[PDB]
């Protein structure tokens, strides 16, 4: 409706923003918010020196024009003005005389843009260089009135934004997330939860030694023949979603108000939002209650991020400790209850061995699971407590040497689904196999999981089959590339749904990095220590059972 | 300068075909193309009667109109015909006389739809109805020009169909091919190759004891500033596909000009584009030499057609006799042999046994394999002669019984990758496992296909897999619902390339159906000429490698 100043002139903002370097009071229990990326500068540079891909995008974004589409706003502009009227086409870039002065002299100035320095103390007279001066925010709007641009860009710096904002000229913001923390002195205004929304989340990248993401902030309200084509191909589309009124996607205004979700958690939250609304009603085993449906995959870029989902608090040092017990070949339960790590405590109990008609086995004996096929499948399980030194075929041995030896084998493959020993064991595998795959040096790797609950079991599934990724290749001397997650019977607990519901509404932060220690060369010489996540940034930790 | 009276008036043609009842004297063996289907009547009504699905589709593209798009058509009609100006818009249908009277009564005339009538015996006097009698097809550019519609449609019959592309006054043909065979006195006119062309191929779809899909025929030749988002985060990619000038886009020029790929097969036939577009290259040792990539999951809908591949000639009869084999528990090559089956000859060799190290076993004992594993996984393989009664897991026995009394367990998996056995196989298993899941009656099947040969072994395998679920289904009466393949290294051999490309080029025939002796209820108790493929329609059969 109508129309304000930011909408006519086509003036959007671009900044890069850092984590900041507080003392804090001893509490690594720290609450994340958008306003925990605002470091903009330090001693009159970056905080970061050099962010190469940040440096690609904001050139791309700044240096970008579609002539085809500015003959629309030359329109829209000329009547607002009530004065209604080769080079090329260019975008106008608007900066303080500190942040000009602050930008290294081989890219002063900014190529093929429209460079503009808001100061009062200096004027055209004192600048060397092809550009415009201004000494108030009144007098670019009357620049822009007069020149040939297809947008106005506000690139900073902190006091240039702050006032643009104030007086609500900016009608997007294109925010840089560097998910690091460094030294600044400069900072970024406290952007408006009312005036502004995040409407877009780029993919997650690595560029020097830091992961980063791209969001969109937008201001706040208040052939044609071959498109009919497509219509007719869907006309025996079921009218509504099956579960509509059911989940009431009205809730979800967020999730659905993103236009672009190319954040890597949109993998996880999108399998949740297609079960809430297409998932089959079923009802067994205890009459618990879940929607599920069959057969998804995920993929994540483990040489650009570890995907730890942003959208609730996790806590890998249980399931750690859990892969390190796989790797031992262990079996029993109680090494990992002297450890605080309760993950099979359920599955040990004396009642639960008994209901899956183990009288003889011992409480907190898990019989023959991971631990045992990964290095003992075939051999004869007695006890958790017996050595089988050299019994079975020790599968982890095995695909390790195949990747070094034989890396283009199609036959590495790790496999707890022994049928002979199903029945033993306390719970049948969730996790059937990983296969790997090496190209060019690097190591992808895919799990096949045959029961994934998603609210309380995948997030965590992920991680773990992430980060024995890692160990595997950093054991064979190789780059991890790609984790693929098969998700077979994917199913969401009815108790579960409030919870997801809040989850699907919170938009990702760019995730964190994993840092094994480079020393570690032998899958069994891994220790809780040799383990760090970087740069975890998190929303609330959420009980998906809201139970009280 | 011409504007064609098809692109101003929108004349459009929409038709249903079955294939003919014609005297196939020595063609068992019959060569397959566009005009297969040209059925339209007989005896004065469909040669089908009723298809609910045909009827469905025709009722939503005749009635379907936009409003917006009105303004533009006016405006284009107008100018092409003099004029400027400016209550529910509708579209006109226009049909023969010998049509108009086959249609039943209860459908005439077509609700919210502008009925047009060719004939000279008949004049407005001898109807009732609401329909506008015309008696040429001159009078009909007379009445367009004159009448708000959205777009009109030629309903035939046949005498209709062919004037109008005589004259070419058909903008694109909405051609319906009914799967099935009938008695016919009225044809559709062969499709002339070079004046239209096939943009768009629909999903395949079941109705009336029929498969059917939609296909559409062209005439050939002689907030936007959100759009601009996508680009800024398109910001980071390559300039090319990694083998992209290795095999050149311009040689698949059929499979890119077409629009919507909605045709089930398009699920294989893309991934065969992926492989050579972004596939990376690697050797097996020697130089034998692969496209490859990693985890891609197909979905084929069971209750809708079986998902025989169409773009090449395939044979079923090996295939079955394979699965047969499997479920009797035999390891034994000869037994094929004898049904003149040399799916596993060359694996079955003392060349081949011998290099797999099996020093100690007989020509043709393929050893503890699929069926081995289906039947008795756990028990030590002696030898291709042995009856192993009530011993290992028989986990085909399980999985059949597991799907009737609990159907919504998770744990309905089908294991052939024995770890402890792999060594004395003569081929670890390509087909790691199958997981069945059970909803309303109707049960979806997994496989996990750890290497995949994309030109030459995958068609057999969404066969063998395909059938196994439906043979799955009926013996614990259930529907069949989805195959799901789930594709771990996915490779095209080099020497594949070739023929594939000339597959690429291929469109798709409408799926057959597969038919099971509906009296069979033991998994045990299948045989050969238990099995039927109903109306395979497939292009030439085609050598993978082209060597001689
Ligand atoms: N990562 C990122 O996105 C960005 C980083 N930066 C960081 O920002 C820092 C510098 O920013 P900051 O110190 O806030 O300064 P600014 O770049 O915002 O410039 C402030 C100066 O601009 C002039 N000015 C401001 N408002 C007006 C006005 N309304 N009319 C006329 N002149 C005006 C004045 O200069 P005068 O007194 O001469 O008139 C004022 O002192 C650098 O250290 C750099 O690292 C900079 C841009 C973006
Ligand atoms: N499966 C499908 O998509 C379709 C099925 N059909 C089937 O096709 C059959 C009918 O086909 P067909 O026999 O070719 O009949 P048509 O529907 O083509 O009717 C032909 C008759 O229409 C009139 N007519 C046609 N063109 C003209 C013209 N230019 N000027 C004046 N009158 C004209 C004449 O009727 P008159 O004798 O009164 O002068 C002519 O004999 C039926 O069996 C029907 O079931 C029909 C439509 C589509
Ligand atoms: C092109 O070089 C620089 C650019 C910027 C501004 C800037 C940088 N990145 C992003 N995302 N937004 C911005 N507004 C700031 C700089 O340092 C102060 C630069 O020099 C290192
Ligand atoms: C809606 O009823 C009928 C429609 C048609 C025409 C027709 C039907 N289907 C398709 N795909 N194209 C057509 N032109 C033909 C008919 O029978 C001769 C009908 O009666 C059942
Ligand atoms: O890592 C794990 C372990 C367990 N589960 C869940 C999936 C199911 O909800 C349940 C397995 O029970 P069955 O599928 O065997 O019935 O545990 C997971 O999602 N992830
Ligand atoms: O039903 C079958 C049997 C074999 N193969 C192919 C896949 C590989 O090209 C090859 C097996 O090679 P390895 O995975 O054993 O390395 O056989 C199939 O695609 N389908």
């Amino acid at each position: 409706m109508m129309e304000q100043v930011c909408d006519v002139f086509d003036i959007y903002a671009i900044c890069a923003c850092c984590k900041v370097e507080s003392k804090n009071e001893g509490k690594k229990n720290e609450v994340f918010n958008n306003y925990t990326f605002r470091g903009l500068g330090n001693k009159g540079v970056l905080p970061w020196k050099c962010n190469s891909l940040d440096m690609k995008y904001f050139r791309a974004v700044t240096t970008y024009v579609n002539e085809s589409k500015y003959e629309k706003l030359k329109y829209k502009r000329c009547k607002y003005l009530n004065k209604e009227t080769s080079k090329k086409l260019q975008n106008v870039v608007v900066m303080g005389r500190t942040n000009w002065e602050s930008i290294p002299k081989k890219f002063k100035p900014l190529s093929n843009r429209i460079n503009v320095i808001l100061s009062r103390t200096l004027k055209k007279e004192d600048f060397d260089e092809d550009v415009y001066i201004i000494n108030k925010v009144e007098d670019l709007i009357v620049l822009l009135g007069k020149l040939n641009y297809y947008k106005c860009f506000i690139i900073g710096g902190s006091v240039v934004y702050q006032e643009f904002l104030e007086k609500k000229l900016i009608k997007k913001i294109y925010f840089t997330r560097i998910n690091s923390t460094y030294e600044c002195d400069v900072f970024f205004p406290e952007i408006n939860e009312n005036e502004y929304q995040i409407i877009s989340v780029s993919d997650v990248y690595t560029s020097n030694n830091t992961t980063l993401d791209f969001i969109i902030y937008k201001k706040t309200n208040n052939d044609d023949e071959e498109e009919d084509d497509f219509v007719y191909f869907n006309f025996n589309k079921e009218k509504e979603e099956k579960n509509k009124n059911s989940i009431h996607p009205n809730d979800f205004q967020i999730y659905n108000s993103l236009k672009y979700k190319y954040h890597p958690e949109y993998q996880y939250l999108n399998i949740i939002y297609d079960i809430m609304m297409n998932g089959n009603k079923q009802s067994d085993r205890t009459g618990v209650g879940v929607l599920s449906k069959f057969g998804y995959i995920m993929k994540f870029d483990l040489s650009q991020y570890f995907p730890l989902l942003t959208t609730k608090k996790l806590f890998l040092r249980g399931i750690i400790e859990e892969l390190l017990w796989f790797i031992r070949g262990e079996t029993n339960g109680n090494t990992l209850l002297n450890k605080n790590v309760r993950i099979w405590e359920a599955n040990g109990t004396r009642e639960f061995l008994d209901n899956r008609k183990l009288f003889h086995r011992e409480v907190n004996d898990l019989g023959p699971i991971y631990g045992f096929q990964w290095r003992h499948f075939g051999a004869e399980y007695t006890n958790m407590y017996d050595n089988y030194e050299n019994k079975g075929v020790d599968q982890l041995k095995n695909i390790i040497n195949l990747i070094k030896n034989d890396p283009t084998s199609r036959r590495i493959l790790l496999c707890a689904w022994n049928v002979k020993d199903l029945d033993q064991m306390a719970l049948p595998p969730c996790h059937i196999l990983c296969q790997f795959y090496v190209f060019d040096g690097k190591l992808s790797c895919i799990m096949y999981q045959r029961s994934c609950d998603l609210g309380l079991g995948v997030p965590f599934n992920i991680a773990s089959y992430s980060i024995f990724t890692h160990m595997i290749a950093q054991v064979c001397n190789l780059q991890p590339a790609q984790f693929i997650h098969v998700l077979g019977n994917a199913h969401v607990y009815n108790n579960h749904i409030d919870s997801l519901k809040i989850q699907l509404n919170r938009i990702p932060y760019p995730f964190p990095t994993l840092k094994l220690n480079p020393d570690i060369k032998n899958i069994e010489d891994f220790t809780i220590s040799d383990f760090t996540i970087q740069n975890y940034v998190h929303h609330e930790k959420i009980s998906m059972d809201m139970a009280a």
